Formats: structure tokens, sequence, C-alpha cells
């Protein structure tokens, strides 16, 4: 009985409680717009009209219930920030908020908000990087300098060994999988061919992949 | 270098043009709000203001100069729709649309967008992950099944050894990095030491991971 | 059996009801706004009030039962657009809209509509046709150079015949009927008067039929 | 040449003007939105912002000079009646105006429009025709009951020769031309063939061109 | 049982029901806005929510009924046209009028209101009058020159008699009532006195009486 | 000559100004509404845009100097009362003041306004007493039961003498004047004629002119 | 019985009857806006919706019943002045009103309130001298000349008797009590110490305790 | 002297910008609404038009340089929130803000304001303790309990002496100050009278002072 209630049905707060629905956890979509209710109504276990910055109607969905509460709410900061202070002061373990500026972040930190998110900024920055660099599908950041990168591969790597390309050595990094025609391959060993269009996931530092880039592939 | 234009500073398209511009690609950032171009003067090469669904005004931009063009308006759906439609005519390489609803998807998909981006929607879901576990800081999905989890290391873990804690045979996973203190250990050897509140990066089967959490931490 | 809906009560969505419904045909008109559907009740089998974008509604209507479509909403693009493409996607034979500028044209277009219709623009050209050449009741273009038009005669026709007016040979044109006080000719035979105002129907080229006009009447 | 002024620059009025002018006839533009008036630049002689309904703003356009006036307002009643009046104690010859119900109909005629038109109730019967029986690509209508027909030819006319289909005596009705693959054939001989999927003109009575398409396509 | 029915509770039609309904007349108050209706309601026999351009909802009142409509809308041209023009098709013996402007005059002129009244402008002629004039009370204008005049009596008539003031002779106006403390006396013969802040009832030309103003008082 | 303020071109206002102007006075008009301005521009001294609840644009139109000052605000409670207020303060001699209703009639009286005017209520009960009763054109009323009385003459009068018509025993009532096409007969002896159609004006008590009315004409 | 109807539920009426109530008094709690009635409900005896210039509804209140009747609605000075004027008509003895402005002030003054309050403004003016003067912590003026204030003690006072701070001789002004840890000392005797940040109360001359304000603290 | 910011020119903030310069010290006055800039122009040393949410315009004030800040901003939480955390940011001393309501002020904690102000509700109480004792015309809270107050002086206490009515022993309270006509009277001498209608200042504890004014006056 983890019980998880997410405020404001947006893009953003709509998918967590879809997703957290589809896991089968118990969750509550709260919204004041009573449409966004409805379209919900399926993907929640209780969907419910409220005005999130009104107390009693806070109190009567019985929100000291719940273990986590979101604050989906971005755009309108002011109903955002009173939301998450009345919810502090109903003692509520885990306030995550939804931030749109850094200012919004502020107040929320100060008010004593458990995890500020920036959605659209993070996938932002993640997008451009894809953008710059053609090859990165996806990517996770290990540290400032140390990241985990996957590459769709050129026509410059078809049907090349890991000990052909070679990168432990000659480039510090270290190679963990390959994905060709949906097939997966683990720790795949020395004598693994790659094909032009498949998944790479390499690992090492930012700078020493981005070398690999460009002289490998 | 590349040129980049970022139609629509919103918080997402905000970002993109920000980090763009940090990583010194050339980029045009276009909104029709002038406070809009008057933020984002600093985080750009050439801020404009534009109504990009007007025709003349985007030959006065030069737009068809430019291999990328990205659409970061995502809640005005006509906006989107109908500048999406205008570059596609205009000859553009690569164009990238923020899409808002499943719907809004279909029409971008059906005028030939190259990219469509559902930040808030896929973000959601991560942040949906990391709620109903609270180990999970961060992860990437290498296919349906198989995923590379960053973990938060619990009292369970303190003190242990990876030759200790088994995960390559036991659960058929394999540990690639730890990080401690901000110091990184990377494809660590089964010597080493892990301590807790570190970061712990494990890789092999989601329910195989999800079982090493279950018993080990 | 064959069913139509007229989805959108404006001039020209409720004329096609109208029309199709005197003619004996099953319609069901949809608007959103009350007052419409009130108003084309006693011209319609079935009058419903509708958000034809919200996909539920429109599935509450039947309108997969619907062998013909017409979306008659010209103003608002994004929700023809969105209409249509909801049509398309529940798999409706045939979807006829009303286009309001050349871009929503295209769109439409793309999205699949199987008739795109711009009944203010044709009306336009036709009467500006009319406008001119004060002489043309109506018309009919067969061709791009062919075509068949109607024409008030002047008193320089009055009490003239049909070989008297040589227009086959001197012209290059056929008459097709003459109608003097509502009564009607066909294929006029050789003899036959032409009366001041009545009507004549002239059959040939563009440039031929303005020679006529010119020397002859 | 003629000298035209085009009152509200709608869709309907916006064909006129664009057309009269592809025609070079000398047409003023008014609108009183400024972007409709920059839109039709280049589509007109004059193109100039006013308010038709301001009497000091029509001596200013110069309107009493001009033989053909067309109010193409239709959605605002009383801007079309108010100019409409105007221009009648102005002493203009012909005042043609775009009408949007029958009421406002009625007070055009009242206050002497000399022809009012509704270019999408016109057309919506046009359209409502070609609906119920998919045959007719179009049509003129010479009286209540005689009229000719442009038709869409099935299977069951390829290959025919217009001896073969005796409508001249089978069904009162006479074919005027043939198009095959725009090539065009003109008050055609009974010799000559129609093939499948080819324009072809009858000439008749409405009841007994039914009759021809039930039994003969 | 001549029924009237004033529709448009606004200052002017409010009084014209408030009065005729105090005569012991029947009247119907119309007013779209529902609490005009409840305000009316103790002055009118019936007072109904009307929209009264709205055909139905008109023959619903069974305003066939009335004798004389009287259309008190001022403000709003279009709602005024409207409801005259419904009025006059539905066969109304006198449709009196509200007239804004001139304008608004004319198209009710020719729609065939049967009295059209300017209550603002008439007052603001006879107020103009006491205004520059601070003798005359009040007064009614025979034809353009003749005119019975109220005057309120100065100093420079205190105790004065008829004979005194011979106007007859000396100015050419006839007296026809003096007012002395709310007493009234008509008609009066030469010897009556009128004395200071009384009301002296002249009646003459214009011209004349402003000269017996001048001298006079 | 006199000097005249006018605040608030309405219906009323505009034409106090207007007459005012014609009478050839200074009279200064001011509005807030720009057009209002322009509109009156003609028909006054100086016509100025201010905002007259504004006090220091009341005394940069130099408004203490004027003898007389006329708010003809009467839709505006809060504008009109303000402005008031700030005449009286203001030291000005005579303010006429245009009225709404019963209540801000009242607050005018108790900041002290010299003269409050109901134009539309007053002029209400004139049309509705000429309602009831087809017969009077027009009237004055010279107390609670004295009146003058212009009426429309009927075919029952048509002929008819003054001696003949005994009013002045039979009906306590006297004749004053007789218009006939246009032509004017004033103070008329008994031999005089009145044919139908003709203006009469009769003068004496209400009921007992009524009385000649029913039994008379 | 001594009723009081507290009209208008800002923050300053609703503070009004907020602590009436608490006093245990009879309070009628009236607003316009619904939720500022349910607000209030738990701290009136009754909460009414209302429209409190709308004569009926005030009178189905029962307002009549009130003593003291308080307009707490100074924003909308349409709306308080008609409310009052109301009120005074209605004869309640005592009319309490919230003013805005100093203009607002004069209409409600001449239409007869019994007491006008600034709140905003006289607490700007005690604040104003709080901020200049950093120690004065609360006071109370006598007249324009002499004051009580309260005063924060500093370091150059700690524990300081009455007689060595003699004022009543050195600076002519007398000490009135000391509050020490929240115990309260009055009327203090000539050998009481004063430490730092204690409470002050000094009573004289204005410019007498700005002297020893200088030197004394 | 000392430097004030007062950002918001309210009805609070107004006052205390205009006591302030009437005190003569440097005081800026910021609001965003042009009219109020100019309003307070006489009022302020530096009168400014800037949006204090924008912290480029806040830097372009200068405000760093101010040791007293107040926001006068309290119907607008969002720019009050806003404001006074760039005023804290860039370390300003003194940050005084004016609160709505309970939440508002908790933020405004939260995020470090060094003084928050309740005008309207601190008075609020301050009349309603006036309202139900209509002898209190002042007064101030020493504390919980002890309390100095001043009072209007009834028919009971006419002619009265200090010595007669022992409030120092009967009611272990001490009167402080008689203000007769104007004249004052301070620290008064047993043999002193007071005349009724005179102010009174008491000083003792609540309960007693009621006491003393239910049996005495
Ligand atoms: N006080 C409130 N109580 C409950 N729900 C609210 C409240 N205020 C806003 N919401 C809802 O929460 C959602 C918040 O999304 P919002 O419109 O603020 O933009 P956003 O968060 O930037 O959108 P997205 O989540 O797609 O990025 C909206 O559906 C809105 O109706
Ligand atoms: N026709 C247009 N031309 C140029 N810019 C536009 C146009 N229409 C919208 N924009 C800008 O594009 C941006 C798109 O953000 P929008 O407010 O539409 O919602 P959103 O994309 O969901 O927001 P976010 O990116 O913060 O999630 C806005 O900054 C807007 O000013
Ligand atoms: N989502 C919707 N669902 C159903 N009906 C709609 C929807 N949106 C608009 N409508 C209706 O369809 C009609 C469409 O006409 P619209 O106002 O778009 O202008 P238009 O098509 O140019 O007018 P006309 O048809 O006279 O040319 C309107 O009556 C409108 O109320
Ligand atoms: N007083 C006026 N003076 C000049 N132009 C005007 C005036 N009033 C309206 N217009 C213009 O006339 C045009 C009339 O189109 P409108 O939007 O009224 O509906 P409509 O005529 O039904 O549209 P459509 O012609 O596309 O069917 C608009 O472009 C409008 O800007
Ligand atoms: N279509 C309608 N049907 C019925 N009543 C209407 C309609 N339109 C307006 N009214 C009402 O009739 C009244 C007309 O007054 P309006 O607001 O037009 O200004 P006005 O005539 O200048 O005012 P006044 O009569 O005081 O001079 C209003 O009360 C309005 O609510
Ligand atoms: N503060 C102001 N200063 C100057 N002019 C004003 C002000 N407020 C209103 N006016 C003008 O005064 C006129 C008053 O007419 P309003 O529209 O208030 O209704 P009304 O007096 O009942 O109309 P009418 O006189 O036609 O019956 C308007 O022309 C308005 O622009
Ligand atoms: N006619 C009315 N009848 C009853 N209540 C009203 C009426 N008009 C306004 N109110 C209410 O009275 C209150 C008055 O506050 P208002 O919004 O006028 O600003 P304010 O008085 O400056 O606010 P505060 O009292 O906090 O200083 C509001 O709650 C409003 O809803
Ligand atoms: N971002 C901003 N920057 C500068 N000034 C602002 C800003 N936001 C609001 N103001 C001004 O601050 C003032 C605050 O008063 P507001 O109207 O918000 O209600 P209030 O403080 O309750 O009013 P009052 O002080 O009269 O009780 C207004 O004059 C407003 O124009």
């Amino acid at each position: 009985n983890k019980q998880f209630a997410v405020i404001g049905l947006g893009r953003f707060g709509g998918s967590i409680c879809k997703e957290l629905h589809r896991m089968g956890h118990e969750v509550l979509a709260v919204d004041i717009n009573e449409e966004k209710v409805n379209a919900y109504a399926s993907y929640a276990t209780h969907a419910v009209i409220a005005n999130a910055t009104e107390e009693n109607e806070l109190l009567s969905l019985g929100i000291r219930n719940f273990e986590y509460v979101i604050v989906a709410i971005g755009a309108n900061i002011q109903a955002s920030t009173l939301t998450t202070l009345l919810l502090k002061e109903l003692d509520i373990p885990n306030i995550w908020v939804k931030a749109q500026n850094y200012y919004h972040h502020k107040v929320l930190e100060k008010i004593g908000a458990d995890r500020i998110i920036h959605p659209e900024k993070d996938m932002g920055v993640k997008i451009a990087q894809s953008l710059s660099d053609e090859n990165v599908l996806n990517y996770i950041d290990l540290s400032d300098e140390y990241s985990i990168v996957e590459l769709l591969a050129t026509r410059k790597l078809d049907s090349k060994s890991i000990i052909d390309l070679n990168v432990r050595a000659k480039y510090g990094c270290t190679i963990l999988a390959i994905k060709h025609h949906g097939d997966i391959c683990l720790s795949p060993a020395p004598e693994d061919i790659i094909r032009e269009q498949d998944c790479l996931v390499i690992m090492g530092h930012k700078k020493d992949i981005k070398r690999f880039e460009n002289e490998g592939m």
C-alpha cells in the first residue's frame, strides 16, 4: 500500500500517473480541470477534480495517506508553490515537484520540496547532444567526465571485429553491448563482428569516445 | 560548422538552443514572443522575432540554408503543424519537432517530420521508475528486456566486495562502475569495495536486476 | 441505407445537410455549438451536440456507420485537421473536407482526405467572370479552353434567327438552348427566333464565345 | 477599363479580387484588417486599409467613381448592412453583396443591393448533388426541370458508341461532349467511342438523366 | 384588449412599459437579460426572457397578438434592425423603434418601421434651449417659427399686470396661463397680477418671445 | 458670450453640444474616447480628449472658467459621480448632470449637482402617452391636472367650426392654434374651419381634453 | 442583541468579522463572491451570498435589524458608494465604510457615512515611522505634538536605572512600563533596572522622545 | 541619509512612500503601472517604472545599494514572492513585505523576508475593538493582558476629579492624560477635572479597564 498521488495532469504529470498505473501501483489523479480528470480516469486507481491549492479539498482527498505526492504543475508557478507548501505543512514524506525556471526551483527548494525536476530542460540537453553528434542514439553520464553512450554504427565499421576495433588499448574505452537485428549480445567477446546500422554501447571518457567517433567511425 | 534553427524558445526549445550554443554551434533562435528573443539573445548566434507560420518571414530568416530545424512548439498544435509543413515544402534536410499528444504526433508523421519528440512523456516514464524504486538514480534501456541501471547503495551493500556479490553468476548481471565520493572506478576488478551511498552501475536483464535489488540490497 | 454525417454546421455545412435531407437521405447533423444543433434539428434525421475532435464522442455517435462524412469546418484549421485525421484512423470510406487556404489544403491532402473543397474561392471566381462580362448568367468549363455558357440576350439579337446568327460556321460555336418567358427549347432548330432578355446556351471555345459576344451581341 | 471595388478580403471576396486582377481589371481591395491588405497587395491595383462603415474614409477612397462595388463581408451583418447603405446613398451603379442568412438577405434587398450572393449555400447544394450521385462531376441547371450534366464514366459505358447508347430517343436526352485523357470531343458524331473514366456531357430533363444513369451506367 | 409589447428594457424602453402599465394597459416586457425581466416584472402584465432576434421565441410570446410593438434597443444596431424586420414580416400593425444615429434611422425607415424615435437627441436640444435661455422652463414648437413657451418670471415683472405688460400689441404674443404658489390661472384676464418666480405661458413667434425676454424680463 | 462645457459626447451630450453650437455659444466638447472628439470636432469651439475624472486634466482644460458644465455621462455611474464631485470642489456655478437611475440621482443630489436630467425616462413617459392615444402628437403639462395638447384631427372634425365645437363651455377647454398644410393660425376666431389631418392645439384640464377626444373626435 | 453585519469580505472586512465573532458578538457575513462566504462561514454567526448594491437582497437579509453595518469594499468605489447610500436610506444607525482614496472619502462623507476608515493608509504611516526610527516598536499619538511610544532598548541602556536615565527632568518625558522576558512592570519605580532588548514605554512630546533616542539610546 | 525602496505603490505602499518622503528620507518609488509612477512622482526622490520580478530591471534600478526594501505588493502573491526572492539573493539587509494570507506569509518567512506585515488584518482587529466598545477611540496593547487605552468621556464622567475616580486602587489602573478642547494635560494631578467628550488615557490590565468602563462610565 505505497500510495502515490499525482497532482496536475499535464504531459509530464499525465505520463507519471499513466506509467505508475501500468506498473500496478496505487495512484490518485488530481486536476482542477474536469476534462483532464475524465481523461486519466482509466489510467489511475482514482481520479478526482480538486483545486490542489485549496486545503480542505486536499484534506478531503485524504492526502495525508500518501507516501509520495507529485506536483506536476510547472506553468502556473503560484499554484505549484502554494500546493507544495500545503503538502509540507501536512507532513508529506516525499514531495516531488516539476519546476519551470531557475527561480521557481529556488522557492520550491526553500519551502522544502524533496525533489525538483526539470523535464523539458533535461531532455533539451539530451537531444542537443544527439543533434550535434548524429551518431549518439542514447547515453548516460556517470560523472562530468565519464559517460556510457549508445551508438549507431556507420559503414566504416561494417563486419569489423572487437579485436579489430581495439578501443580498450587504442582509445581507453570498453565496449559493453551489440544489438543486431534486435538480437542482443552482452559483454561481447573479442571475436564478435559489428555490422552497419547495429547498436554499439561504448563506455569511457567523454573525450575518448568522441576521439573514437572521429577516426573509428 | 553545423547550422541549427530552434523555432520556439520554450523550456524544451530554450534548453536545446542554450546547450547547443554552449557546444559552439551556429544556432538561430526564433520566437514570436519578443521577450523570449530578448531572453535567449545571450545564448544564440542570432536571435530573431518571427512568426514561423508566416512564409515570407521564413524566407526573411533564410531558413532554406539550415541543415537542422527544430520546431519546439508543443502547446500550439496549429502553429507547430503549419510550420513543419512550411519547412517541408522548403526542402529542409532534418525537421525535428516537439509533439504534444498522439494525434499531433500523427499529423507530424504524415506531413513528414524527420524526428518527433515527447520530452515530458518520456521523462515522466523515467521519474516514475525512480519513484517505485528509490534505488534507481538513473538508467538506460538497451531493449525491451535488457538495461543498464544506476543504483544508490544501501547499508546491505556497505563494505561489500565485487567477488562477494557474485552478480555475474548468481544474477546473470555485470557491474560496470563504482562512484565513491565523486571519485570514479571504471570496469572495476573483483577485489574492489563498495561503500554505502555510492553510485553502482549494473548491467543485465531488467527482471534480473530487480532480483538483485530484492535479495542483494 | 447510405448514411451521411455532416460535421460542422456553418453556411456551407448547413446547406449540405439541409439539401441532403430534402433529397430524402439519412443525415446526421453534428456541431459543438448547441444552438446550431437546435437550428438544423428539423433539417436532419438526427442532430447531435458533439465535439468532433473528441474521439469517444465521435465513437458514441456511431461514426463508423457512415459511408460519407463531411467536415464542414473551414475557419478553425486545427479542429478541421484533427477531426479529419480521427476519421481516417477510424477507417471512413469517404472523407470530404472544407478547406480554408492553400496550406490547410495540403495538410488535409497529406492526412488522407478524399475530397477537399473550397466553396468560397470557387464561387469568387465564378462571380468575377459574371462581373467583368455582365452577359454571362451562368456557365460550366469543360476544360481549360472549352466551356458551356448561359447568356442573357441583348437588343442586338431581338427577334433574330438561329440561321441569322450563324455561330457554328461564323464563330465555331454551337447553340444548345433558348429559354423564353420560362418556356424551354432544346437543341433549337435552324428557324428559331431569339428575343431580347431570353436565355441562350452557347457551347464552344472560351475565346470563340467572347468573340461572338463582341460583334454578335 | 472597368473599375471594381472589393470591400472585405474574405475567402470569397479575396477570390473575386485575385481573379479579377488576373483578368486585368482595375480592382480596389479594401479591408479593415491590415494583414489582409498586406496579403492581397500583390493581387490588386490599389490595396487600402479602410473602415468601410466610416463615411469619411469612404470618400477618402473615392468610391463614388466606381462602377461596381462588392461587399464581401458576410459574417458581420452590421458592417455589411451599414456599408451597403453608405454605398447606396453615394449613388453607386452596381452594389453586389455577400449575404449570410435569409434575414441578412432581406435587409440588403430592402436597402437596395443590386445583387445578393450566397456562395456557401449555393455551393453546398452543388456538392450535395455530387454526394448522393458519385457520377456527377459538375452540372448546370437550365431551369427547375431541365439541366446539363457532367458525368464520370463507369465500366458499363466502356467501349460504348453514341449510336449504341441511344439517349436522344430512349431517354430524350442528348450528349454534348466527350473528354478522353484531356483530349476533347465537341458535339461528337454517332460513330464515336466512350472509354471508361472519361468526362461525358449529357443534356436533358433531370428525371430523364437519372433514368439514363440507372439503367445505362 | 389593445396589447402593447416593449422589447428592450433600457432606460427608455423601461420607462415606456412602466408608464403604459401605470395607465392600466396590457404590456408585455421583453428582454434578453434575465435581471431586467426580474426588474420590470412588477411593472408589466407579463415579463418574459426572450432573445427578440430569435423568431421562434418571438412567436412563442405570441407576438402576432400585439397591435403595438416597441423595439427600445438603441445601442445594439444589429439586434434592433433584425428584430424590427422580423416584426414587419410577422405583419405587426405598428412598429415603433428607438434609433441611435442617422444611419440606424435610415435602415429602420427602409425596412418599414412605423415610427422612429430619438429620445436622447430630442431632449439634448430641449435642454440646450433651456441652457442658453435660463428663463425657459419648458416649451412646445408649433412650427419652425411659432412656439408656446413656459417662463420663470424675474423681479422685473413682480406684481405687474397683464395690461401693464401688454404683449398682444407691444410684442405680438398672447399670454395663456399664470401659475402662482401652485394655483393655476387660465386665459388670465387683463387685470391679473404676475409675481416673481411664477410660471408664465406665452404664445407667439420665437423671435417675438425672445424680444419680450430682453426688454420685458 | 456664455461658456459651456459638455463632458461626455453621448447621444444626449452630443445633441446638447451640436445644438448649442448651432446657437453659436462657446462650447467645450470633452470625451475620453478619441473618436468622439473627432466626431464632434465640426460641432464645437474646442474639442479635447480628456479623462474628466482625472483632476490635473481638468485643470489642463481650464474648467474653472466655465459658467455651465454638463456631465452627459449616464451609463458609467462612477465616472459621472467622480466628475461631478471634482467640478463641485472646483466651485463651478452650474453643474447639470445626466442621471441613469434613482440611486445615481440620489448621489448627484447629495454631492450637490445643480440640475439632474433623465432624458430617456422623461421621453419614455411622453411617447407612452402618444401610444395609448394616437391623437396626441405632442403636449406640455402645466401642472398635475392642467395641460396644453397637440392633436391630429380625424374625420369627425373635418369642416368643423370653432363655434360648432364649443370647447370653452361644453368642455371647459380652449383652442389655441390650427395648422393647415403647414400654414399656421394663431389664437383663431370662432368662424374658422378645421379640416381633417390638421394640427389642433387645445388647452385645459387633462380629464377635460380626454372628454373632448371621446365624444368630439 | 447588538447585531453587526460585515459587507465585503476582503482582508480588512474579513478580519473585522473574524474578530467580532471571536469576541462572541452576532455577526452576519455578506459577500457577492460565493467562495468568500464559504470561507468566513465558520467565522460568522450567519454567512450569506448577497449583492449588497441590490436592495431586495439587502432587505431579504433583514439589514434593518443591524445597529452597525460595515461596508468593507474599498477597491470597487461604485459598489461601495451604492451600498452605503442604500443603507443610509434604509435608516441604519451606524454606517462604517472602508475608503480607497481622498475622493471616495468625500462622496461617502457627503452621502452620510458615519465613519470612514483608511486601513492601508494609516498603517503605511505607522510602519514608515518604525522604518526611519528602527527603535520604535509601536506607539500612539495623543495629539499632533504629544505621543506615547514603545521602544526596544539598546546596549547603551543595559542594566541602567530609572533614576540613572532621568527623563522627567533631563528630557521632559515620563516612563510608564518595562517588559522583561515577557514579565511586565507598570509605573516602574525609581530603582528599576532596564536590560538590553527590553520593552520601554516612554510618554512625552514627539521631539523630546527623539532627543532622548539620540543621546540616551 | 537612509535609503528606502518602496516597490508597489498600493494604498499601503503609497502611504509609506508619501510619509517617508514627508520625513525627508531618500525614497525610491517603484511600480509596474506607469500611472502609479506618475501619481507618486511628487512624493518621492526618484519614481521609476519597473517590473520588480525582472532581474535585469532590478540591477538597472541599482537596488543592491539600498538599506531597506519594501515589497508593498499584497494581491499578487507570485509577484510579491518572486521579488522578495530576487532581493534576498541580491543580499539586501532589510526586506519588509506586505502579506495577503497566512500561506503567503509562510513562503515569505521561508524565503527569508525580514519583516512581514498584514496592514488590513491588524487594522481590522483594531476597528473591531472600537465597534463593540464605542468608548475606545484608540489603544496600544503592551502584552496579552496589559494595555493603554484612549477613551471618549460620557456624561457619567463630567465634572469628575481624578481623586473622585480612584482608578489606581479601585481598579488597579492609572490615568495618564486628559485632552480638553485640544488642550493637553500630561500625567495629571489628583485635583484635575475631566469634562464630558474629552480624551481620557488609562493604563492597566484589559479586564480591569473594561471593569472601570462598566461601573465608571
Ligand atoms: N491548483 C490546481 N489544482 C489542481 N490542478 C491544477 C491546478 N493548477 C493547474 N492544474 C492542472 O495541472 C496541469 C499542470 O500543467 P500546466 O498547465 O501548469 O503546464 P505544464 O506543467 O508546463 O505542462 P506539462 O506538464 O505538459 O509540461 C494542468 O492540467 C492544470 O489544469
Ligand atoms: N508561430 C510561431 N512562431 C514563432 N514562435 C512561436 C510560434 N508559436 C509559438 N511560438 C513560441 O514557441 C514556444 C513554444 O512553447 P509553447 O508555449 O507553445 O508550449 P510548450 O512547447 O509545450 O512549452 P515547453 O517547451 O516549455 O514545454 C513559445 O515560446 C512560443 O512563444
Ligand atoms: N470540434 C468541433 N466539433 C463540432 N463542430 C465544430 C467544431 N469546431 C467548430 N465546429 C462548428 O462547425 C461550424 C464550422 O464553421 P466555422 O465557424 O469553422 O467557419 P466556416 O466553415 O468558414 O463557416 P462556413 O461554413 O459558413 O463557411 C461552426 O458552426 C462551428 O460551431
Ligand atoms: N467595416 C469594414 N471595413 C472593411 N473591411 C471589413 C469591415 N468589416 C469586415 N471587414 C473585412 O471583410 C472580410 C469579411 O469576412 P468575414 O470575416 O466578415 O466573414 P465571411 O465574409 O463569411 O468570410 P468568407 O468570405 O471567408 O466566407 C474580413 O476580411 C474582414 O476583415
Ligand atoms: N436581442 C435582444 N432581445 C431582447 N432584448 C435585448 C436584445 N438585445 C438587447 N436587449 C436589451 O434591450 C435593452 C436595450 O438597451 P441598450 O443596452 O441597447 O442601450 P440603449 O437602448 O441606448 O439604452 P437606453 O434604452 O437606456 O437608451 C437592454 O436591456 C438589452 O439587454
Ligand atoms: N471619465 C470620462 N471622461 C470623459 N468622457 C467620458 C468619461 N467617461 C465616459 N465618457 C464619455 O461620455 C459619454 C457618456 O455616454 P455613455 O456611453 O456613458 O452612456 P449614456 O450617457 O447613457 O449614453 P447616451 O448619452 O447616448 O444615452 C461617452 O461618449 C463616453 O465616451
Ligand atoms: N456589491 C457587492 N456586494 C457584496 N460584496 C461585494 C460587492 N462588491 C464587492 N464585494 C466583495 O467585498 C470584498 C471587497 O474587497 P475589494 O475586492 O473591493 O478590495 P479591497 O477592499 O481593497 O480589499 P481589502 O478589504 O483586502 O483591502 C471582495 O471580497 C468582494 O468580493
Ligand atoms: N512585478 C511588479 N513590479 C512592480 N510593481 C508591481 C509589480 N506587481 C505589482 N506591482 C504594483 O504593486 C502594487 C501592489 O498593489 P496590489 O494592487 O497588488 O494589491 P494590494 O497590495 O493588496 O493593494 P493595497 O496596497 O492598496 O492594499 C500595485 O500598485 C501594482 O501596480
